[PDB]
């Protein structure tokens, strides 16, 4: 019997179709998170920096993962129709490049009951054509109940939800539920991120406690609408003020993933090499409210630790907006040159 | 002297960067226009249908063209900050396929003063790696003046406009104005669309006057938001109800290009072969209003003419929504089997 969410921990499935990383999509995603690092844009500079093509922004993986995760949240995670992102971890085992063809899987890797609530973590891995895991994504959400929101939210949402169907794996996606687990393991993690020469700041120029310069990002309703289409996030909390209020927010709120992407761009603008960020972990705090006049998010940070053996460091990243703390604890692990 | 819009007719520029057509973007665009023809989705079926990969939906070209056309409408077309799409023509000289790498140019091909108004036509051509024009796009807009709209629209628009910058050709895009024309011609038009074997309906099964079955498309605010990001259209008339009203509309309105894309999918669902539509010409009428509860657009059509020599026909396409006529005269020229 697998009637309970708790009993379904370990549920695993693979997408039948690969995901081909395209050059123009890399640029489009970079644009959507206001990331202008040349490695995401310019072929000649990407080559100068040792890449075989443009590399993806760190949080790019959120877009194909959300598509893959539809069955998990619709059919597998029973008990909830609505979710709130609380935490994300991005592991960049090697930089993803234009022309990568990735096999994506989905695993319900934990369900934890905390303060009457369920914290639900879904893990995706991205495997390349050499059969190596190039990226691991951990998404944690809390389950939201009917009692958390105005009942009027459901007809409102039905009224605005997009209609476009993802025809890929649409049969397997909508099949009846039955439990499946990950086959017996030994996955091979890509080592390229650890062995490549970083194009980041020189390790020896750094000190523990060094502050990153403060960066102000501007965020508008149009940024959110653009991100919704580019990243394939259909949730109207990010563009319908009425529905956002029915959900108990004071106005439209930014995608959690978007504020994380702006944070990754903040880190790579400072460090110099998007490919050198091997881990990025963000706990969210308060949502970033985006009114019709627009808002700002201020990113800041400092070096928490340095390791001279591996010439790596950990940076704490902070984000604040409209009088609110947007990030809780957030860190980036970075390889330096 | 080129101070006047009229004197600038013939203005021409090329994008420095090619545009690489990606497999997943083809799928994403198809999804955005609710087009589920297998040639846009399934690799094995696309092969069965004689294609070397997925082919693009007919109106796919609108997305890269809009990016290219930024300089034309911002810096070249002087006198107007705001435009209304009135007419489009798509010429599919051969079907665009995943992996195509296209060189795009931009030409101000006519400015016509009609009833105190300027009808402004901008033509794009898409040239492949064999130096052949595979697609020609003609976009006609009418110039909209400050007096056509509530003055409050400008601060409102400023408040919501997206920030993400297209770094490609950003220097040439923002350079001072100076007139340039198309070099001395002889362009080579791709003949593949004319010589390939169509996978459409058999010509001999058709009759002049035959009605296409009526199709109801559903359109929601979320469809429009998704299209805005997927197609890179930053205009808030398609997702901000306040700004739409300041623009004199009764509510949010659908992208003209989106209603045209739904029309192309309607035609190819009937004809059987998206690649067989060699020309698609649409004059718009009234905008499709999209309220918070959603709406419908009804597509209909009939065979206008048949040519047994080339085994082609012309179909008239009609579209109506919320009590309004959405299309004026609209036709598709189709090769039959």
């Amino acid at each position: 019997d697998t009637s309970t969410l708790e009993s379904r921990v370990g549920h695993y499935y693979q997408m039948e179709d690969t995901y081909l990383v395209g050059r123009e999509k890399v640029r489009e995603f970079a644009r959507a998170v206001q990331d202008y690092h040349p490695a995401h844009w310019n072929l000649a500079t990407a080559a100068d920096l040792g890449h075989p093509g443009l590399i993806a922004p760190l949080t790019f993986t959120s877009a194909p993962a959300m598509a893959c995760n539809q069955r998990m949240f619709e059919s597998v995670v029973v008990g909830y129709d609505m979710y709130l992102q609380t935490e994300e971890v991005f592991e960049q085992h090697r930089p993803i490049v234009e022309g990568d063809e990735l096999s994506i899987d989905i695993e319900l890797t934990s369900v934890r009951r905390i303060a009457g609530r369920d914290l639900i973590t879904v893990t995706n891995t991205f495997t390349d054509t050499a059969g190596e895991v190039v990226h691991t994504l951990h998404t944690t959400v809390v389950g939201i109940t009917a009692e958390d929101v105005d009942p009027a939210i459901r007809p409102a949402v039905q009224g605005v939800m997009m209609h476009g169907i993802n025809m890929l794996g649409v049969e397997e996606t909508n099949a009846p539920y039955e439990k499946t687990v990950r086959p017996e393991g030994e996955l091979r993690i890509a080592q390229g991120g650890a062995t490549r020469t970083p194009t980041s700041l020189n390790f020896d120029d750094l000190k523990v406690g060094e502050e990153l310069p403060v960066h102000t990002a501007r965020l508008s309703r149009g940024d959110l609408v653009n991100y919704a289409g580019v990243a394939g996030d259909a949730n109207p909390l990010h563009w319908d003020e009425n529905i956002a209020k029915l959900a108990g927010q004071p106005d439209v709120i930014a995608h959690g993933m978007l504020t994380m992407g702006l944070g990754a761009g903040f880190v790579s603008s400072w460090s110099g090499d998007p490919g050198a960020i091997t881990r990025y972990a963000v706990r969210l705090s308060q949502p970033a409210v985006v009114p019709a006049e627009g808002t700002e998010i201020e990113y800041s940070g400092r070096i928490k630790s340095l390791d001279p053996e591996t010439r790596t460091g950990v940076v704490i990243v902070a984000a604040k907006s409209g009088g609110r703390k947007i990030f809780g604890l957030a860190t980036a692990t970075i390889r330096f040159s």
